[PDB]
Parts: C-alpha cells; structure tokens; sequence
C-alpha cells in the first residue's frame, strides 16, 4: 500500500519489540 508506508511507520513500533518480545515473553 502506498498510502500504508506512512501508516506502517507507526505500527512498527509496537512491531519492532514485538519481535523480541514474542521471543522470550508471550
């Protein structure tokens, strides 16, 4: 989405610790 690119920059964040979050925690 073309217009998501500015949208994604938000829900990255909570994306980005989700990562290692998912890892170790639940």
């Amino acid at each position: 989405g073309i217009g998501a690119v500015l949208k994604v920059l938000t829900t990255g964040l909570p994306a980005l610790i989700s990562w290692i979050k998912r890892k170790r925690q639940q």
